[PDB]
């Protein structure tokens, strides 16, 4: 008595019940077939969750494209779920309740469904139904039209409640709580940008963690925003300076006592290897040394050249060393500021070495270890290669070691600490889509970590479409190996 | 007719309520806010869900628990529904149909409403706001004892409909999702980039609209992702230059064969104003142009004077010139890249004049202006100001003018390219929030076209907690005004 | 509590002894009793399945159960 | 193909079960297609050893045999 009339009165269709019937078919054999249940009416559903036990039968029922043309039967039955039928025939199920009717009739026809209940309720899921759907055929109706589609009679089925029904129980369900679905970023490489220098990558790469000593600070993000080593979100802020110079007269050298990114004086005392964002690499690298008089803005510019490797270069400590080309331009204590735009290859030397991208520079110079790292990278599912980002440094003298392999996107470290998703298992599978083939070129292996690798062999810049943007899809378990490229 | 006789028998809770009241108060103080309707109550929240008509209305029932001695008195009330009541009078509570309660009561408390109808419906999937939800703080409850802030008192809803009320019509349940629900970033002003130059933010900017012309070319696009103006998306692609430079021989100059940001030649036949990352105003600058040779990679770098005020600046057209310290060091047809640092002030005898930002540069030469201009910023309700991102530009030599106004946030650009997100109304809401309160400082006016106004005057440097976040809250329509400040 | 022969120890270290075993058992309940206080209490009868995590003082009483107050001096099952 | 019990699943494992073998069957063909062909069909005897690849049809009349046309709706046997 706790139902509106019209749900009690007026059949509805079924969720997906319709079925082609041509006379090409076979005779006895299968059509359609569907687990019985009060999943059908979607009003049902929606009105099933809100009462925990249900209890009574419900009647349906089929109509059909009739045709006085026409000429063939077809028969519905009752089945318990256990009883397997593929191929039986069309006699044997006589034995159970059925019904028969031709391929013409003006008028909906209902079938029997008989009540095996003994007076006894379910709970509302109980999937373990009985009375299940039947679709077979008598006679494979020759139709006597002769055209291309010879009377392809369509139907439908037809569900309503029956009159000894009803919702027993209560609760207050919900489905209260949504985690983030972990959406990916969808630029590709060549938008994207380097997290361990300020500039866009070019392509990614696929290589093995034994070639190269792979520890780096910048770009070491967890999965649901923890900042971890020296990766910080503005990526103008990577490999830049910011602080206060100190000058001598005869060299070219300010060593400047650094700050922050809004010029608050550097303290060396915060749970760091470095200041956010610094050069986590051995390097000699020629940006562009800029100062203004912090009063009214006497400003001025240089090239510099900076040295990470060497000892006057002290994040950790507070102070940095530029050898400009320039001498005394730079003033005392002001607003000065190195910006990089590309890699030096000094002093002549052996060409492609610096900088050496996989050692950890002189933070506290060379007397106190970097503390609280960053963990190393490797494949612990073996086989497998990691996903590089390759690009090209600039420079102004030299060949150095141009060939730049960063570990993450920056924007993507940002996108994921607005994400502030926790992972559901431990190893994520992305798809690098191309949507203008609509279909993915390669996928990878994304640990919940912050690092992905593919099972691949090999030095492998990957030929990538500059439209593919990539797709997540699914968690994937420790032990899944990738198929090759 | 329609409901469940339990249902509407008895009362049942509500999700937002069942708040606590500590003895520490100072009175005449909201407590909590909430939207009345058919939402409250999880079971009509469902059954709402699912139908369509909806008439009459409910009761509302508080009970309270803790203290008895405190002698201090609550208030529930009626408003306006679109009301301020942050530090308002209680009179004006007085006014409405309201009711005072001790805690001395144990029989639980019930407030009535305004009693209307209409007859016809209420839409029900809509705003459809009414009467909102008072909890007003009377006398301020003193717990007069021994302990310190002892006996929360807590205060509970728990409500039932009225016995007129019901359902008429039902829908498909629908029960799915809304659209991109216009999530926003939560960066802070040195997080965020500016969108015109590549430069960290610096404070946000309110100011009259009548100052200067007020259309740029990069930081424009829609609230669903169409590429306008020259912005694109990369913020160190704005205002750096890629090609194949010609030797001036005689002078410093430089003129660029155009290459893209992947050093793709480029097409002058575009409906485009400009190349991508474009600058888009008229000023000196002095950043650094770098040439890596195509075949080994003989490097250089030299200081390069640009001004997009020039005559041979020329971007529409293929041609763009660049005036280096250096005459005749970088090559020819190689990949010649100038990246700038900061304005410069070599200026026509004038102190703080370039970059003059509000006006257009050559873009097809000074003879054909550009084409497909993404039009300027206005009030249209008017009497509010606009939004501007006040920075400082670095420099190399002289006085530059260092205000520096961009019209987006470059994250927030990008943010809206995934979100791709179809408006709802006229005008948005977001609030800038301070999280270490969790209270607004402003709030805003962000129009469908992408942009955005706050009703305040003067030229004011909006001062922030630098941990404060912006936090989006609805639609408002384009005649309610904000509060100033 | 899941009502079972798990309840008494004596039951537990005699339940072993013998694999098969049949038929109810009763329990009853005992409170501080005050006659300065009035609460009442509510005990039913509840199927394992059904779930109650925050429903209601009212619809148990459907099923089985019983009601008293916190002032009682004697046992009550 | 050849005739035997292992032509019917059922018989062909009815008769992996026995040994002994008496009788006969009823071969039933059914069509399904066209009507407007104009078409016929024979179905025949044959000697157990007989090549039958580019034969004759004469052959295949020789045999107790059946001509059949696709307008017949009775299943053919």
């Amino acid at each position: 008595n706790v139902i509106d009339p019209w749900i009690r009165n007026n059949f509805v269709q079924a969720p997906g019940g319709e079925f082609t019937v041509s006379p090409r078919n076979a005779p006895g054999e299968i059509l359609w077939s569907a687990p019985l249940g009060p999943d059908l009416n979607p009003y049902l559903s929606h009105l099933a969750r809100m009462y925990n036990g249900y209890a009574g039968g419900f009647e349906v029922q089929v109509i059909l494209a009739g045709n006085a043309f026409t000429a063939g039967k077809i028969i519905f039955a009752a089945v318990p779920p256990n009883f397997p039928t593929e191929g039986l025939s069309p006699s044997q199920v006589t034995m159970f309740p059925h019904i028969i009717v031709d391929v013409r009739q003006l008028e909906p026809v209902l079938i029997p469904l008989p009540d095996v209940r003994n007076n006894f309720y379910h709970y509302n899921q109980s999937n373990d139904s009985t009375i299940k759907l039947i679709a077979m055929l008598y006679t494979p109706l020759r139709a006597n039209n002769a055209g291309e589609d010879v009377f392809t009679v369509s139907c439908r089925v037809l569900t309503r409640p029956s009159p000894d029904f009803d919702f027993i129980f209560l609760v207050p369900p919900t489905v209260e709580s949504r985690t983030k679905p972990f959406t990916v970023p969808i630029l590709t490489v060549e938008e994207m940008t380097n997290s361990r220098f300020p500039i866009p990558l070019e392509k990614l790469f696929t290589g093995p963690s034994g070639a190269f000593v792979v520890q780096p600070q910048n770009g070491r993000c967890t999965t649901d925003g923890v900042l971890l080593g020296t990766t910080q979100l503005s990526p103008v802020n990577i490999c830049t300076f910011r602080g206060d110079v100190t000058h001598i007269a005869g060299s070219r050298n300010y060593t400047m006592n650094l700050a922050s990114l809004n010029w608050n004086n550097y303290d060396p005392t915060e749970e760091i290897p470095a200041p956010l964002g610094t050069p986590d690499f051995v390097g000699k690298i020629q940006g562009v040394l800029t100062q203004t008089t912090k009063g009214d803005g006497s400003t001025r510019g240089h090239k510099a050249t900076v040295y990470t490797g060497s000892a006057p270069f002290t994040p950790k400590l507070g102070s940095v060393q530029f050898s400009t080309d320039t001498e005394n331009d730079f003033e005392t204590h002001q607003n000065t500021k190195f910006t990089p735009v590309g890699v030096i290859q000094d002093g002549s030397t052996t060409h492609r070495n610096e900088p050496q991208q996989w050692v950890l520079p002189s933070y506290s110079g060379r007397n106190v270890h970097n503390v609280h790292l960053a963990p190393a990278v490797a494949p612990t599912f073996p086989g497998e290669q990691l996903l590089f980002f390759r690009s090209t440094m600039p420079g102004c003298s030299g060949y150095p070691n141009m060939d730049l392999d960063c570990l993450l996107p920056q924007e993507w470290v940002q996108h994921f600490y607005q994400e502030a998703a926790p992972a559901q298992s431990d190893v994520a599978l992305l798809r690098f889509v191309n949507p203008d083939t609509g279909r993915v070129l390669f996928e990878c292996k994304l640990h919940k970590s912050g690092y992905v690798t593919v099972a691949h062999t090999g030095q492998h810049d990957l030929v990538i479409p500059p439209n593919g943007y990539f797709r997540f899809d699914s968690w994937v378990n420790q032990f899944y190996t990738l198929a090759p490229m």
